[PDB]
């Protein structure tokens, strides 16, 4: 009755904060009713000052109540727990709930915008690494819940705390290289932020500098999360731009952390500048490299603004100036005479057989291959439908069937519409296959549905009225058959049909008043396709067009560099091994580049004479 | 868009509008919850985001972020 | 100020509906042409008059249409008037009761908003939903 009433207080008055001398005269009766107790008194002491059914502490519940006045309450509660001395017991406690394990003072106040607080509460000796492992802290579908890799630290750095930051460097009781239940370290945590700098005004990315010169090691970003990815690799597999631009070029002043960079200028004798990246993670050589993260996923749907960077466009042209330019016009050559000597045996009904009957079985494996692996892969389902008939239209052609020969021509006429696919090597080509794919899938859809509905409802009408019987005369009774209808509906709207009104009817008028609504109803959805074609044709068709191609043409690149040997590939590995500082040598691109506009003295170089070799 | 969506909710509308009482009653669009001062009154629960403004939330309802 | 100053005097009937029946809330509810015209300065009117009056009254009166000034500002084509009267936060802990925005809990960026349905819902014998979609004008 009175304790639990005294209990209901002491929150309530913390909740308020309305007098600090309120809780000195409540803590002071407290203290008096501890001395009844003889043994096991602080545990005690702590489950009266303590809500057991949460976990949760009177210091708690008055971080979560923020008031002006608050610093005078948490100095009296810390100074009552020094003089009992349970503040060890009392700072490191956390909640005992399912989504709430593990949370703590100093969590809160940094989930607040409060700093001055936390740092008391540090020097009164409180946990750091305070790893928050729970539903809340660890959600699904980023709703009721916030994930910031479960630590003081990484909270601070997510919500642009600096100065936090910089204190829970300081402590040599940090741990900076500290993994989450997850396995991502604060690096990982960062890049599950930055949206958008639109949305964060680019802080994100301060803070990673800033911690990156807080520790400098090579340790962090060799790390793995559960999932086996370095930070770099986890912001290519997500969506994120800058943080990958600020990663993937780095030019540091210090003359001591300029290891850590990864963008370098050996030499610049004025606007020149030969400028000198870095291809460790990068290249394909890597288990799963950057640049097969950022091509492969279509889940981003921002692989553009990622490719654009400098290395990775760089990486990409060089590879098609190289070979894979020679491999494509090669498979497109194959393919070529492939189908030309199909054509010729299709014509005319034993080298060209036994050419088709090899070649076929690489694209089927290949084709059956990728679809295991596997609207970008639309191409390898034809091209596996195709190779799919031509060896059924074999094994029936050596049978005594007769069926063979359309199954033979059905993929004579797919085999044509498949060379539309080598188009998409020329940039000019490309966009226009890029959007002959477009527009078949988002407005020719519609156009036939639809159209189809209304052949389906305007014929069965045409056919009603020619069910007047003509007395056994097909030509009399026109429109007779609805397939016959549909087929001179189709005609009309193509135009050779011979209309004329048909005297087999009971009705010429309804007839042709029905037919000439028809081909205005027609007219009509053709020129509605028109016009949502030219709303979009515009501005996003180029933009669109043009992302799609080069995506799909680093995919192809990529393909067919993994169809390459091992020694092949180490001939044409593109980048150069360099000193970079300290007996460090690294693989390294270079790009010569140049600025007129920015005028300082070069200071950083690695190489004193400007000359490339 | 501004005649699809409007079209839409006024469909939408018009079949709430067909339902009987007992019904819309029991479906119950939105949840009765506490305000200070002792009131108890219907509510609507949105999550959002803002990454822009930063500052000491002085004024919630519930301490424990909790969803439930 | 000379609105405060009106506001200050002890003779003043806030509450007065004139011969249509309209409050101040109504009135200035139909003038809020655009922002582009006013410069959103009604909006501060509106929040300064509620400020001073701490009640649900003029909220809740009708005119002689009988309508309220929300149903009004529904009625009419006015938005930004709307924008803010069905999204208000008060810091202020003594006139809480007149927001209808609130933050149920904000841990960090995130957070829940925690909107008021008391005459917007259908349940109303016209709701400013009906209100909004019902009318061409």
């Amino acid at each position: 009755r009175k304790k639990r009433r005294l209990k209901k207080r002491i929150f309530a008055a913390v909740s308020e904060g309305c007098v600090e001398e309120l809780v000195e005269l409540l803590v002071e009766l407290q203290e008096l009713c501890r001395r009844r107790h003889d043994e096991d008194v602080p545990d005690f002491l702590m489950h009266k000052l303590t809500a057991s059914d949460t976990g949760k502490t009177c210091l708690m519940k008055a971080l979560l109540n923020i008031n002006p006045n608050t610093k005078e309450i948490v100095r009296i509660l810390l100074a009552f727990a020094e003089e009992n001395d349970i503040l060890g017991r009392f700072i490191n406690a956390e909640y005992t709930e399912e989504a709430y394990e593990g949370q703590t003072a100093l969590n809160i106040a940094i989930e607040r915008r409060q700093g001055d607080i936390a740092a008391l509460l540090i020097a009164a000796g409180a946990d750091v690494n305070a790893h928050a492992k729970g539903a809340f802290f660890n959600p699904k579908y980023q709703h009721e819940g916030f994930y910031f890799g479960e630590t003081p630290l990484a909270l601070a750095a997510c919500t642009n705390q600096p100065e936090i930051v910089q204190l829970l460097m300081e402590h040599e009781q940090t741990d900076i290289t500290s993994r989450d239940s997850r396995g991502n370290n604060i690096l990982h945590a960062l890049v599950t932020v930055a949206e958008d700098f639109k949305t964060q005004n680019d802080f994100v990315k301060r803070m990673y500098d800033m911690i990156l010169l807080r520790s400098g090691n090579w340790e962090l970003e060799t790390t793995r999360n559960n999932d086996g990815l370095t930070p770099l690799q986890l912001a290519a597999k997500m969506g994120k731009a800058e943080i990958l631009k600020y990663i993937l070029s780095r030019e540091i002043k210090e003359k001591r952390l300029r290891s850590l960079s990864r963008k370098f200028t050996d030499w610049a004798y004025g606007p020149v500048s030969s400028s000198l990246y870095d291809l460790t993670n990068v290249d394909t050589t890597t288990d799963n490299s950057v640049l097969e993260i950022t091509v492969y996923n279509t889940n981003i749907d921002n692989r553009h603004e990622m490719l654009t960077l400098e290395p990775l466009h760089t990486l990409l042209h060089m590879k098609w100036k190289k070979f894979a330019k020679h491999m494509f016009f090669l498979s497109f050559c194959f393919y070529f005479f492939y189908n030309i000597t199909l054509t010729l045996v299709s014509y005319y009904r034993l080298l060209g057989r036994m050419f088709v009957l090899i070649w076929a079985m690489c694209i089927s494996v290949k084709e059956g291959i990728a679809i295991f692996l596997l609207s970008d892969a639309w191409f390898h389902f034809v091209f596996f439908i195709q190779a799919v008939l031509v060896i059924l239209s074999v094994f029936l052609y050596l049978f005594a069937y007769k069926e063979y020969l359309a199954c033979l021509v059905l993929a004579m006429a797919l085999g044509w519409a498949n060379m539309l696919y080598y188009t998409r090597g020329f940039q000019s080509m490309g966009m226009y296959s890029v959007m002959i794919q477009k527009v078949i899938l988002h407005d020719v859809l519609k156009f036939l549905f639809v159209y189809i509905v209304f052949l389906l409802g305007f014929g069965v009408a045409l056919a009603s009225l020619i069910e007047k019987c003509p007395k056994d005369n097909k030509d009399c009774s026109s429109y007779g058959s609805f397939s016959d209808a549909v087929l001179e509906l189709f005609k009309l709207t193509i135009g050779l049909g011979d209309l004329n009104i048909q005297q087999n009817s009971k009705y010429p008028i309804l007839f042709l008043f029905l037919l000439i609504t028809y081909v205005i109803l027609t007219f009509v959805l053709l020129l509605n396709m028109l016009i949502a074609l030219m709303g979009e044709t515009v501005e996003n068709v180029s933009k669109e067009s043009e992302r799609i191609w080069r995506l799909q043409r680093a995919r192809t690149i990529l393909e067919f560099e993994k169809m390459l040997p091992e020694w092949l590939r180490s001939r044409f590995r593109m980048g150069e091994l360099c000193k970079v500082a300290e007996d460090d040598f690294r693989l390294c691109l270079r790009i010569n580049e140049v600025k007129w506009t920015e005028w300082k003295t070069h200071v950083s170089f690695l190489n004193e004479d400007p000359g490339p070799v």
